[PDB]
């Protein structure tokens, strides 16, 4: 199958990519826009770029929102106290059905790449088994990681530890955390030097829920910066929210970028997610309450976006459209120069994948998967500013999904 | 015509709408789904709801990002540096072109009603001459306010206060300002009393950009809305953006909404704008530097949301997407709970509305103009979860739009 008159990021003219055998096999300039073919996929001038990545969700809880009742405050905590709720009638067809749905939100939405989360405090590990399972059902849509994270804590919840070993064991392909969510600061601390022992141990990804909470005194990054530098794991370390950057001690937080470039680590920043959760236990002035996200960018660090919820007891709405989030965070975040719109792409698809250590797996050269989307727009500034739609996604060289281009009549 | 099997606002039944005239003739419950004839539009189960309004915009700036330099900073008073740049080449004519194409991409999102600022610091007062025609030239697409916007200031440009009074009488419909941006506070309060001295003399509906910073003694909106209530020109008056009462001492802030309450202004907020410009001067943690929107809402006044901008010196981005701003809006504003989100749609429809005192030439009721829209979607919250599209866009009894619904195939 051959795409012809492609744009690809951050150049100008067209290209043909020609795909062979589920890979990438020839990427070939054009002298020109060429005759428009029935036969290939015709980008017409538009962008071909990788899928979306969607590297922090909540696959378990999604679609639960209101059962059987509200988060009122908006906040993390009567959210964890409302899915501890639902969590007691969750099975693993209950998780499977809610999941597969999600799932397609997603792919209609062009991502290809998911990492979610499941909630292993729950003594049957139902929705484990259920999304272990799913991860096979839905090859033919997406390549899904799964954190086992510990929601209710692995220090206070009952027999915590051995269900996150437990849960690795099972399968589960990277290790998560609550350090801040622990019911002391010593066990925070404990958690984290836990889990990376468990991880090390596994030679398992990591990814942990890292002070989501405005408390500038929620300093767990710290450690679990250190733990990754001192153990040589910093590519395969990943601290998702880290909200309680956005509020730190100007002087520490500068002291504490030196160890966070040195170790390497990922981070994730969910924008729409700690937007809504945040800020909640201020008045006026009322904080964004978002990680640095531009100055960990600036300062050489991997970072990225993630919806995080999809109409589940933290977040109300949700659709599986990452455009959007990039939209949010671009704002928050104060990313909306003239060279942060050129290059903007990068926090929902190659930061993303390097996050998920996707590797040769992922990209447009040649002898990587024929995995790819034609978005409805010539460049990043474009994709964003019109929340551009995804016409034709690709997988293993198939179509797996079209849309016809939009054309409104006035009569 | 006649539009069957359509939604309205937080109603269960199904409804037909007879339109003949240009007036909406008839409004009946159905029974059940029902098929349609000749002549008659099957809204298939969807919302229908008047336009949507954009009660905040600046025509004359629109798509002007990058000439001749971009706003580095990201701050309001660096874009009015290069909005001035901009002014040394602009002229009626490329001031038309932008305003229409940016009153194109309005329509394309189902706007029919907008509310436009023009900077009359300018002793040509080229895009108020090109604005005023555009307002008549545009008139088969949208019901276009102009205001007489003093962006340099009304106390400190010079000729100030003639320009803003040569602008009323060439009919700008509102007057505006902006006190925090006056040399110093002592002018900010003078241009507010000449203000709406000249609104009130004219007979003109007010809309002041009000504290558009994020000083919490930025405290012009208590005068503002002292003179509204003395003078009884309440429903005529908006205060736009008040990011500073997003700072406000708190003790002050709630002896204020007393006044505000009593003084029955409008407020607008302008979310992504805010977002944007607002925080700059923080540190860490940053403030969000947006209006108290759910808390005037719950105090019984009305406020609503506007895009403010569209690729211009203060704002890189914009497609004339209110429902993206709505989304922006909620979140920003805390304003995702269940009961807010069954009924937000009234910020970018009815409250908005209210804000340009449009009256009886807006609302679905029987007798007023025929203007709506049909979304693809059933609900408030669904439209805004699903950002959901235009299908039709109806002005005058006659068809405007037509977008046919989304079909995703999955070949494989
Ligand atoms: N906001 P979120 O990422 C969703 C679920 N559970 C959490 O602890 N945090
Ligand atoms: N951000 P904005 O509403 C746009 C232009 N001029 C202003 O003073 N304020
Ligand atoms: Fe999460
Ligand atoms: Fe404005």
């Amino acid at each position: 199958m051959k795409i012809i008159n492609a744009r690809l990021r951050r150049q100008e003219a067209l290209f043909t990519l020609d795909l062979q055998d589920g890979i990438i096999h020839r990427i070939t300039a054009q002298a020109a826009m060429q005759t428009a073919d029935a036969g290939a996929i015709d980008a017409q001038g538009r962008l071909a770029i990788p899928p979306f990545v969607e590297p922090h969700i909540h696959l378990d809880a999604t679609l639960t929102a209101g059962e059987p009742e509200w988060n009122r405050s908006g906040t993390l905590f009567e959210g964890i106290t409302r899915w501890s709720q639902r969590k007691a009638s969750i099975t693993p067809e209950d998780t499977r059905q809610r999941a597969l749905k999600t799932i397609g939100m997603l792919r209609d939405f062009g991502v290809q790449h998911v990492r979610t989360h499941v909630d292993v405090t729950d003594p049957s590990l139902a929705a484990l088994q259920a999304l272990l399972a799913v991860k096979q059902e839905a090859a033919d849509l997406i390549d899904l990681q799964i954190v086992a994270f510990p929601q209710e804590g692995i220090e206070s919840y009952p027999n915590g530890r051995e269900l996150m070993t437990r849960a690795i064991e099972m399968g589960a392909d990277v290790v998560g955390g609550i350090p801040h969510y622990e019911n002391t600061r010593d066990k925070g601390v404990s958690s984290v030097m836990f889990l990376m022992d468990l991880a090390q141990r596994y030679g398992r990804l990591v990814d942990v829920h890292c002070d989501e909470i405005d408390d500038p005194q929620s300093r767990f990054l710290e450690v679990l910066a250190e733990e990754a530098r001192v153990r040589g794991m910093g590519a395969q370390v990943t601290a998702s929210h880290t909200c309680a950057m956005g509020s730190y001690d100007n002087a520490y937080c500068s002291k504490l970028f030196r160890l966070l470039k040195a170790s390497g680590i990922n981070f994730i920043s969910c924008p729409t997610e700690s937007i809504h959760l945040q800020g909640r236990f201020d008045s006026w002035p009322k904080r964004r309450g978002v990680t640095r996200v531009a100055e960990l960018d600036r300062a050489g660090i991997n970072v990225c976006f993630a919806q995080d919820s999809i109409q589940d007891p933290w977040y109300p709405l949700g659709n599986g459209n990452i455009l959007r989030i990039l939209d949010a965070g671009l704002h928050i975040c104060h990313m909306l120069g003239y060279d942060d719109l050129q290059r903007c792409l990068d926090f929902v698809t190659d930061n993303s994948a390097r996050a998920l250590c996707l590797g040769d797996n992922y990209g447009l050269a040649e002898g990587r998967p024929a995995n790819l989307l034609i978005l409805d727009a010539e460049n990043d500034y474009e994709a964003v500013r019109r929340q551009a739609r995804v016409l034709t996604s690709i997988r293993h060289g198939k179509v797996i999904l079209q849309r016809e281009v939009e054309h409104i009549r006035y009569p």
